[PDB]
């Protein structure tokens, strides 16, 4: 089984400090990019960094560029977030993900509070009931052919990927979920909807970095 | 730019031999496999053999197996087929074909007439639609091939062309009217929009194991 | 865990029968290498026999065995398969399964086949070296052609398995003590045995990686 | 031909700023990692920054992080360093490589005026044509064949002659021959030739920062 498990959050002033870990376990660590990803408090997800299979070359968020630092120990098989001059703005929920663009596997999260580019837009909110069909749309500001990204997240959990590319379904996603699309429109349909399904669906590109999601649709009773 | 430029057919009796080449250019020869696929006169396409990257594991079909011989000369970047024993079934045209399972770039083939296991299933056989119409094709296999399904076209009297790699990725250059579904055993290819050049023979081949099998072909036509 | 290479599937048959030889892997990811199979005939040295890739689609083999061996994998099962048909007596060798195309890092077994009724040529120098223990000793590997750095030099005991000491003409394979040096490149190679202890007493051969078939030397024997 | 055309140097005050530009052709410019490397007047090769094969994922040198920023256009088939608060230190000759970690073809450098540790051994070695030539690189940790050595000609630019330690690069003369594994590599000039004097450098390819040796100078 694939284990990513986290820690190092916590409270800090403004402009203090913090160090994020995530140890990974269940498969070959240094075969695979990782990726740090946030979730403001009542915001959508957001990507905020990565690093290559070797943890040579690193890339960052605008926002985190200069004060966030992704670094890895593949002896240890352990994926580290250095965060410093935090800011209120950074206060989120913090997950490190496995690979580059497309995040099978996540981690629980952390909790990191601080108190003293192509852009993909969904319907935001819908309310529905048990065994109705529902359709989410995803539109890119550019062709990005296939490349696009469906995960579920139930509110304090960490997100789950059910489906990768335009339409391929993810393994242990039931079949009920459908992904279509291409180039700068995208829909995900859930058909009879089902119990634990009303929760918090996003949209992410794969093209190009940064990694961007969209604003969110809560799928609710 | 990509050129895969094919000689050495022509008309042979049963059991005499033949040799096709192919020159390629436009693309590093030596980093990619290479493949020999035939069409009957009439009939679907068939995949005939396979060769490495550097020529030296190489791969055939049933039929073909022990007559035919593929090699390859890297220093001269071509690609050869040494056609031994030669049946009246063999008489096609025959395509090189860059890479060993997607074939994204084909050769304009040649004719060879002889004279003196996953199972595809592409249904329909034959329909016929207007312009503007909505087309769905359907291809099954045997077993289950994950996403590892491409579909094709060809017009009448020219080389395939890859449409949709991996069951559902687009290719570059193919226009977004044609959209691709379907995993394990059950696969869809929809032309929403039919334009007029889209009228043609739609193929599928799983990718999955060897030998590549193609569907038995859809030929959308006008009426 | 370590790497196993565990064969079975020899025997004795007679001239134009047929046999399967079966070598399961374990201790590496068996669907991401390739696998050859080399077979050595009673007193005379090594010949590449025939390869198959990571998947399985594309195989190759030796002119002398082409037409009449089969090498398949199954790759659920994680083992490696070769059915020998049409056997003449000039098939009667031991057969190893070994992993990867070019250089075999790791080796099988072996397995008997007898056979009874009831091209870049490498040129190993020195055949047959007396020698004594802490001494010095240096074989010399030509080839017909230029191979750059595409050799490799091995050790075989007398009804042992063979065993890879030299990758790359020079970079030396883990476990093997740094008292073996390689050096060369082109056309001249050396394998050089500084101080010779007994362990070291045995035959090695020299095969080039570049070019299909993977052709072997003729062997050097250290003795005393 | 593979060609890595550079500009954008020149003159500046500290603090101010500079934009290097490379433009590459010959090859697939989207299908390589991209690296900038500089030299220092009469001092070795330090690389500075690399790019992946897209814009994405950057890597730096720490006396160089914070103030360059490396980029690359694939459509424009073209390589950008943004050297921002220059300081005199950062004086030198810029050159962009093809590839992350062994460089096969270099730039013609630029120049910029702000006005595991390699160690090399000789220094400098003075011999003659036809003579054997031995420098020793040695690195702090094992680094396995994570080793290249290099050749450059006063004012041009370096030239990769050995990678992996022992392989010998295309179009190198066999009298080069690279040895040695794990703390100690040997590069060893049979026959000097007078083409072969030179700097030569040796570099480990193994972990970040890619780290350079001091350099021995063959003369006379």
């Amino acid at each position: 089984k694939v284990q990513l498990l986290e820690s190092g959050g916590g409270l800090v002033q403004p402009g203090g400090s913090l160090r994020l870990s995530c140890a990974a376990s269940g498969f070959t660590f240094s075969s695979y990019a990782m990726s740090w990803v946030r979730q403001a408090p009542g915001k959508g997800l957001e990507w905020v960094s990565t690093i290559s299979s070797q943890g040579q070359a690193t890339k960052y968020a605008d926002s985190v560029k200069g004060r966030f630092t992704i670094s890895r120990d593949n002896s240890k098989n352990t994926l580290y977030l250095q965060m410093n001059s935090l800011r209120a703005e950074d206060t989120a929920v913090y997950y490190c993900a496995k690979k580059r663009y497309p995040f099978d596997y996540w981690g629980q999260g952390t909790l990191v509070t601080v108190s003293s580019i192509q852009m993909t837009q969904s319907p935001s909110s819908l309310s529905a009931s048990v065994g109705d069909r529902v359709t989410i749309t995803c539109r890119a500001s550019q062709s990005i052919s296939s490349y696009l990204n469906w995960y579920q997240q139930k509110p304090g959990k960490a997100p789950k990927l059910l489906i990768y590319s335009a339409s391929r379904l993810q393994s242990g996603v039931p079949s009920r979920f459908s992904g279509s699309g291409s180039g700068t429109d995208f829909t995900l349909t859930i058909s009879s909807l089902q119990p634990e399904d009303f929760a918090t669906y996003y949209c992410q590109q794969r093209y190009k970095t940064p990694g961007t999601f969209g604003q969110g649709t809560k799928v609710e009773i």
